[PDB]
């Protein structure tokens, strides 16, 4: 159903140390922009503009891999980072369309997060989940700005 | 047992904090959850297991980034909140829907003043936990036995 | 029968997220809890003595919530002569598909036992709800694109 696909949310969970030399707000906007470019084989927009949201949360407490040992042993700082990107999309789409959306967003993420790779060792992971919710309600007023109307 | 850990998480844009007491919203939603009853006369979400947690996001991008808002003569500074209830397996579709309607109504009432201040997308979903392992190990439940 | 090697791709991204009430930050160093849990994860072995959770892919994150409501809001605690200032921590491990029930249970037991040990001082001075769940990832798409893996 199109209803099930009307609420795509991408959440970024990342180690707080990444805030040092990257504008995460700009990364959010870049990823949102990337989602909005995705078209199916019929030319339909896969992620509707009105329902798209990207949000990012720096974790104040974290443990990554071995805690730095391998890094320090290799003559590096051992100060690791990570970012985990999760897109929750609606049911009903083919694997090919899911993988197209995945590839497009992943390539955008690679480009936007590229500066991080120069600064430290960083794990970067992106997953797409399909929502299996048993109840849905939309009740905001944002949708009103994306309704059709000739002036 | 699967239903003994009812968990409501709110992910929302940090800009909402200016126009909202999010602690009061959490309390209101928790109160609403405690009112949900099945057709066997039982409280659906146990008091001892009920938790509502809310997280303001410091970084976010919403919809077109503001253009549609500006075209309507507004600021285009959008907000959003996403509410997710993770409940246990083994409940009827009727009970799941009753839970959803009760919580959605509470959310509509609690967030009505916010909708007067900003364009805000508001979404609420109920997921049923599909976990392969569960452990409960706190001392909070002891107060409700 | 455990099918870890057959599902190798899906085994490289185990992450444990902790969502907890912000008041717990007054009671303990949550960073030390994360480290202790990561240490515990790396100890889990399958029936061959192989590491279930790869070191390079192991991630533990903890998020204090600034706004929360727990249980009855303190009444039962105050009635029992306590503060009624409750806490809660919810721990969720997302692991890969294709593992045996026994491997899932071993992972659960090892991590739960570590969590009980690390969070025990909390229980001495506060009423805290503590829940741990393991979910199996059912993602339809993955991408791995960091530079951390090279060290491992």
């Amino acid at each position: 159903n199109l209803y099930f696909q009307s609420m795509p949310h991408l959440v970024i969970l990342y180690s707080g140390n990444l805030d040092r030399d990257l504008d995460m707000g700009a990364v959010c906007r870049g990823l949102a922009d990337a989602m909005l470019t995705v078209r199916d084989d019929e030319g339909r927009q896969v992620f509707p503009t009105g329902g798209t949201r990207v949000l990012a949360y720096p974790a104040p407490h974290y443990a990554i891999a071995d805690g730095g040992q391998a890094g320090r042993d290799a003559g590096e700082s051992g100060d690791y980072g990570f970012a985990y990107l999760n897109l929750r999309m609606g049911r009903g789409r083919s694997e090919a369309v899911q993988r197209r959306a995945g590839e497009t967003i992943a390539q955008a993420a690679r480009a936007l997060l590229a500066p991080l790779l120069q600064q430290r060792r960083v794990g970067l992971t992106f997953q797409i989940d399909v929502g299996a919710e048993v109840y849905d309600a939309k009740f905001g007023n944002l949708h009103a700005l994306f309704q059709k109307g000739e002036k």
